[PDB]
């Protein structure tokens, strides 16, 4: 349910963060809700 919604945020479920992108969800399998954030601006907060 959790990163179910991250992936309404279009958040993808991957091992280590990549460019500008933060955990945010802990999904099974070991993967991870990582959102590539928008950079410039304050992040997404």
């Amino acid at each position: 349910f959790f990163d179910e919604k991250c992936n309404k945020l279009k958040g993808t479920c991957k091992n280590n963060c990549g460019k500008n992108e933060e955990l945010i969800a802990l999904c099974q399998k070991s993967l991870k809700c990582c959102r590539t954030i928008q950079p410039s601006g304050s992040i997404i907060d």
